[PDB]
Parts: structure tokens; sequence; C-alpha cells
């Protein structure tokens, strides 16, 4: 039993892992009944770990939304950091999706509508995500999808970029990034919105929309189709097929910007 803070945690209870983080379920000390989350380093990877959870906490800190993992404590000092974090009780949209195979166009509203509350703060503070994919996507049962409450996740990647300047960093999770992220160009804060694009289409057909053998092929793929439309299939609703046309533009500046997302018919339906 490790406490951080008025928390604590078993390492037996381990919900994740990946190259830069550790999670553990815990609960407060004194409230044993208040589930958390404690994200701590991977200690494989110590130097990268130590940094992106010192970003999670430096963005985290700033957002409180019901639609955003919260951070109700960290603890950093200067060999570990923790994360002290909402527990999801219904893991991650990737595995929903597994179980599932294709959500209805009902279901993809009611999470997508959820997406962008959240992105509309991370908008307002001039804040971009840079990792959205289903595996960073979180599910709470407060077990129907009316009732599902989605929160977006793992923040370690994102950064603040002011509005009129671009960011150049390669990072996020190739299937998922917009072309002029994979193609090392200059990118702003719609390169989420076609990162949104390739969930919701995943959400509605079980796959992507473009596919490739690897990061290198879907970067070629990108680079010599100049025009690209993905394949939406015919019995889609009409509003569905108008926002996932206009979220999956290649070119950037033609992309749906972020007041048209927020607006858009298929949120309404
Ligand atoms: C804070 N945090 C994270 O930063 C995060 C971010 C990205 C991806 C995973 C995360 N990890 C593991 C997180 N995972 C959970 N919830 C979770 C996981 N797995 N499960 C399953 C399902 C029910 N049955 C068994 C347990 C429940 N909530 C908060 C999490
Ligand atoms: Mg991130
Ligand atoms: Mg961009
Ligand atoms: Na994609």
């Amino acid at each position: 039993t490790e406490t951080v803070g008025k928390f604590e945690f078993s390492r037996k209870d381990l919900i994740g892992h990946g190259a830069f983080a550790v999670v553990f379920k815990g609960r407060h000390r004194e409230k044993h009944d208040l589930e958390v989350a404690v994200k701590c380093i991977n200690k494989k990877n110590l130097a990268k770990s130590q940094t992106l959870l010192g970003k999670e906490i430096k963005i985290l800190k700033e957002l409180k939304h019901e639609n955003i993992v919260a951070l109700y404590d960290f603890q950093e000092m200067a060999n570990s950091v923790y994360l002290v974090m909402e527990y999801c009780n219904g893991g991650d949209l990737a595995d929903y999706l597994h179980a599932m195979r294709t959500l209805s166009e009902d279901t993809i509203r009611l999470f997508l509508q959820q997406i962008a509350g959240a992105m509309r703060l991370l908008h307002s503070k001039g804040i971009i995500h840079r990792d959205l994919k289903p595996q960073n996507i979180l599910l709470s049962n407060p077990a129907n999808p009316n009732s599902i409450r989605v929160k977006i996740a793992d923040f370690g990647f994102a950064r603040y970029l002011q509005s009129n300047m671009m960011a150049a960093t390669l990072c996020g999770s190739p299937m998922y990034m917009a072309p002029e992220v994979i193609m090392s160009q200059h990118y702003d804060g719609k390169a989420d919105l076609w990162s949104i694009g390739t969930i919701v289409y995943q959400c509605l057909t079980g796959k992507a929309p473009f596919q490739a053998s690897s990061p290198q092929d879907l970067r070629l793929f990108y680079e010599k189709n100049k025009t690209l439309v993905p394949t939406i299939p015919a019995a889609t609703s009409a509003p569905l097929r108008q926002l996932l046309l206009a979220l999956l533009q290649r070119n950037h500046k033609d992309r749906m910007d972020f007041d048209e997302f927020f607006h858009h018919p298929f949120l309404d339906a």
C-alpha cells in the first residue's frame, strides 16, 4: 500500500500500462468508497514518462469539465511524480467498440455531443490535445448507451497553442493523426478535429477511413492523394455524412472549424 496525499493504492491493482505511464486503482484513505486512479511513472522510460506526467498535471490543473478526466491531486518531486485522477468504471472506447463492433448513429451522437463539450473548453483555453484516439476516450456508467458519460483522457502530449501560431511537434498515434501532422508539416487545433472524425468513422463502420499497412504507407498515401474523400456507407444519415466529409478533409485550412463542429446539425438530431 502506497499513499499520495489523502489517497492510497496498491500496485496489485493495475488497470493500465503504456510506455509512459502505469495506472492503478486506488481510493480515498478516509472514505474507502471513493474510488480513484493513480497514474505513475513507467520506469522503463523514466525520463520521458516523468516529462509527460508533468505536462499532464500542468494542463489538467487548468481544465475542469464533466467530459474531461478529473485531476483530484498530484505529487511532483525531483525523482517521482503521481497523479490522482478520476476512475472511469467503463474502461475505454476502444474496448467498447471491440465488443459492440459498431455503434448506432444515436449512440455516436450522444458520445460526440460530450466530446464536443470538452473540445469547446480546450478550444476556449487555447489547448490542443494531440493524442485523441479510442484508447484515450474513457467511459463511466453512473449500462445502456443513454447513461454512458465519456471523458477525454491522457493529456501528456497536450500544449497551449497561441491562436496566431502553429505547432510542429511530431506526436500522436499515426492512424489518428491529421495528414499535416504525419507529413511533418505545421498544424493547429484543427488536427484534433481530424482525429475526432476518424474516431466517429471508426464507431460507425468498425474500421479506419484510410487503411494502411504501416505509418509510412499511410503518410505516402496522404502525400499522393491531394483530393481525398472517405468512403461513407450509403445508408449513413445525411447529417452524419456531412459531418464526416467536412471533418475528414486532408487540407487543414479547408477542414471544418470549431464553430461549425460545435453547431453541426448532426449534434442536434
Ligand atoms: C486516470 N486514467 C487515465 O489517465 C487513463 C488514460 C488513458 C487510458 C487509460 C487510462 N487509465 C488506465 C484509466 N483507466 C480508468 N478506468 C479503467 C480502466 N480499465 N477499467 C476496467 C473496466 C471495468 N472492469 C475492470 C477495469 C477501468 N480510469 C481512468 C484512467
Ligand atoms: Mg495528450
Ligand atoms: Mg492543423
Ligand atoms: Na485517420
